[PDB]
């Protein structure tokens, strides 16, 4: 049995600047066994307009990327959360602008 925490970025296509559209990325990898939850979460909502990769193994794991268009303000909270059985609670990475 193999079981690998994910590995977590969590970016922006470019620099932020508020009022300016963007992406807004989260790589998730490394992860095994393939089970796992992941979402985007703006204010502590979830994102509902979001796109993401065919879930995919590399012998050297398993990995996601989900992405968001956005436009970001002054005030506006984004994160990605993730739960995997690695994990010992759910870990909500923010974007760090
Ligand atoms: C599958 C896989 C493995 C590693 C990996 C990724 C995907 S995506 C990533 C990454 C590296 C640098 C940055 N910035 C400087 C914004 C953003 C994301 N790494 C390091
Ligand atoms: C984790 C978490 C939960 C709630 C939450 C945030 C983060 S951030 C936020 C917020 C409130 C007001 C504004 N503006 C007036 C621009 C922007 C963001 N709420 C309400
Ligand atoms: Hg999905």
């Amino acid at each position: 049995m193999i079981q690998r925490t994910p590995k977590i970025q969590v970016y922006s296509r470019f620099p932020a600047e508020n009022g300016k559209s963007n992406f807004l990325n989260c790589y998730v990898s490394g992860f095994h066994p393939s089970d796992i939850e992941v979402d985007l979460l703006k204010n502590g909502e979830r994102i509902e307009k979001v796109e993401h990769s065919d879930l995919s193994f590399s012998k050297d794991s398993f990995y996601l990327l989900y992405y968001t268009e956005f436009t970001p303000t002054e005030k506006d909270e984004y994160a990605c959360r993730v739960n995997h059985v690695t994990l010992s609670q759910p870990k909500i990475v923010k974007w760090d602008r």
